[PDB]
């Protein structure tokens, strides 16, 4: 009596086909959307969803064929759409899908067609373990296998579930068959977009790469980083990339030419596209510049020497130590008025040690020193006329003459003064002399003294400026002959 | 006439159901794996997917219930298990759902059910686009407003639905219902696993970080690294990280106080249990101890000589440069023996200049000289019986006395000869002695010489031997006085 029962369950049916083609729109819009933008994985599973989409689509359509076949000659209201459910008793229309116990070239199709929609989901959809409970599913509920009847014989799968039924029956199974079709498509659509996103999101597209803030330390220095796991896939692929460098699995090799002098940045970003918006990744990369070593220390061994009562200058540089942090002490030492330039002038010892403390730019102190021996100043040699030696001409030359002192070959300037000196000629006692001149003592004794004759100035008294004034000890004699 | 084709879309619907609790229970377990092993998303996921399974279940549960009264009195076959169809035309057992035109406590009771289930639905996805289909759709499928009958009329739902309707018919509708609950619960673990796995794959994860392979470079050298896309999210959680640091936020800030000297490693892992295997990500991440400056080049300005006929000793150095890779030339120099050490013996001229090249750890030339004075040796100072300036003694000790020359504070050791000198004593003419001894003329000129006398001893001719021999030119003379 009720075919109104077998007309809601159409009707039910139908309306979740409806709704389906949009939600089935909607997800596959989605995986597209993914393939379009991040590319990789979610372009392998939109190849997927596509060739499901078309067996799923030809399957359906092929479904909407015969459901036509079915309710054919039965008028739909006007206005509501709805067929006269009770009027559909009979399934006179699908007669030609049988001929006596077996099919008609028609019903040999259909279950042809069922066949292939099973076997291109099969195809279109692997062996993955992601997949085999979707094709399972469609293999059961699209089983075609002949059907035992009450009696335990075997009936053809399309006579048993369509010959003779109600018109309005038929299409009701069929409609359910469009829900199984539209079910699995969107299966698909769901299983396709995670197995990809789950692919995209494995931990075995990484390296794990330190990233230390320098690569050079001292000992006792803080070394400071991170370690972070740096994508490692081919199927990572930026929008764009702008830096010194090309992409090659998510990640791009760098090298440039060290540019001048100091701190420099290497600068850049990656771009994604991802759900309608652009995701920029800056980086400001560090590498500083240093200048190459250019300072040699050549030293004379012998030569590390500073004089008592002489202005030494000195120079002190360290390397690896700006300029500007370097400090130099001693006794006597002071600044020359340059950077890195002193004056020493040399206490009482035998030895100066210079010492120099820099500060490194982190901050830390390094220290060295350097020994000079202290040499007192060499003795210097007596002269008569500024003469060394023996010094020749007239006995008045002499008379009028002015003792006096060099240092030869001495790379400071000095101040030399004779305060005293001894005269001696012969017969007659030394003269000892106060000043650098000849005494009316010394003239009196030298009126005896002739040509041929030689006059010894010796134990000269040599007083010496520089820093301070010191008697020197020992001045070398100088002699005079008359002719 | 047909209640086995009511018979038929029952044994569909609940072989769907059977398959469905083993497809639905193996789609949340993936979920529940993935959420374990990998946290974050995959987390918030499982709760939302727990949530909806409960929800699921009441409702299935409770549909069971309902099939359970409409079969009631229906006597299921001993080993096929399947209801006699023909027998279920009448509704009787559903008749206390309904009273009048409207419903018993029973009937207001599954209508409170259906709407607890869409309610619940509702509350556990959430108001996300992604859950925004599958909300809609239950809410469709369930809709439990009146029905308008032929009439135009409105029906309560479930007398539309239920009331008066073959028992079998019934049963078909509630598996139906169960279908499209068990659907629903697939849609949400397949979106939420979806869902979640895109939101763990999102470019927004990540830090664009540039590791170069050092961070120091002299100008022209090629800088070398990468740009990697470094992950920063919260929700990465390693299931164990071996390093100098904690993670936060998928990375880990290291730090340690640097070792002694040379090439060190900074050696660890991140390890990831995923899908059953346990995923080892390795670092050897690496840095360098360098030793701090510490030595200083201290000189004194004046001191750059180098003597002409000796063998000057000179150090050289060049920091930044190992010693091994220090080359020094000049003319005249030559190895010491030593690393460094060199002897400089300059040729002719007045300056000599000392090259030095240093090899860098990455083959670099650097180069830097020093010029040194070249001065001649100093003229000696005269002596007789090794004494200087005036010698006093018996006429006796002159006669068998040595000429010889001193060169005072002069830091190399020399060999010094007298070759010749002139002898004076007042009244005879100058004596010119080849040697350093008196001549048999010198003694025979000294047989005047007695107490008070001087002699001069000038024009001292003195070799000198260090590297190679040479005649001075000038000595200072020194003086005899006889007493």
């Amino acid at each position: 009596l009720y075919f109104q029962s077998f007309g809601l369950m159409n009707e039910k049916f139908e309306a979740a086909n409806t709704s389906s083609v949009t939600t089935n729109e909607s997800l596959l819009t989605s995986l597209d959307q993914k393939a379009a933008e991040a590319k990789g994985e979610f372009a392998k599973a939109a190849e997927t969803a596509h060739k499901v989409q078309a067996a799923s689509k030809e399957f359906y359509d092929y479904i909407g064929t015969l459901k036509t076949q079915a309710v054919k000659g039965f008028e739909v209201d006007k206005e509501t759409g709805k067929m006269p459910y009770e009027a559909m008793d009979r399934g006179d229309n699908i007669d030609d899908w049988f001929t006596g116990d077996g099919y008609t070239k028609k019903g040999n199709e259909i279950i042809a067609k069922i066949e292939k929609y099973k076997s291109d989901i099969k195809a279109a959809l692997g062996t993955d373990k992601k997949y085999a409970g979707i094709i399972s599913e469609v293999e059961k509920k699209f089983d075609v296998s002949d059907v035992k009847n009450k009696e335990g014989i075997k009936e053809k799968y399309l006579a048993y579930h369509f010959k003779g039924f109600p018109a309005i029956a038929s299409a009701a199974k069929l409609s359910a068959w469009q829900n199984d079709v539209k079910k699995t498509e969107a299966d698909v659509y769901n299983s396709a977009l995670g197995k990809a996103a789950v692919a995209a999101a494995s931990y075995s597209n990484y390296q794990a790469i330190v990233v230390l803030d320098k690569n050079a330390y001292f000992q006792g220095e803080k070394v400071t980083g991170k370690v972070v796991l740096g994508r490692y896939d081919e199927n990572t692929k930026p929008t764009s990339f702008q830096g010194p460098g090309q992409i090659v699995n998510g990640q791009a090799v760098i090298s440039l030419t060290a540019g001048g002098v100091g701190e420099q940045d290497i600068n850049g970003q990656f771009t994604f596209l991802e759900d309608g918006k652009n995701i920029p990744l800056k980086f400001s990369g560090k590498y500083v510049v240093v200048p190459r070593p250019n300072s040699a220390t050549i030293s004379a061994d012998k030569m590390n020497v500073v004089y008592r009562g002489v202005v030494n200058p000195i120079s002190v540089s360290f390397a690896g130590v700006d300029a500007n942090k370097i400090v130099a002490s001693a006794p006597g030492l002071s600044s020359a008025g340059k950077p890195g330039k002193y004056n020493m002038s040399p206490g009482q010892g035998t030895e100066a040690t210079i010492s120099v403390t820099g500060t490194l730019p982190n901050g830390d102190k390094v220290t060295d020193k350097k020994t000079f021996r202290i040499k007192g100043i060499p003795g210097p040699t007596g002269t008569i006329r500024g003469e060394m030696g023996v010094v020749k001409g007239p006995k008045s030359n002499l008379e009028i003459a002015t003792i006096g002192a060099k240092l030869l070959d001495f790379d400071f300037e000095v101040g030399l003064d004779v305060v005293g000196f001894n005269m001696k000629i012969a017969g007659q006692p030394t003269v000892v002399v106060t000043g650098n001149k000849m005494n009316a003592q010394c003239k009196s004794v030298l009126a005896r003294a002739g040509k041929g004759d030689q006059v010894t100035i010796s134990e000269i008294k040599t007083k010496l400026v520089g820093a301070g004034s010191y008697l020197l000890p020992r001045t070398a004699p100088v002699i005079y002959e008359i002719q």
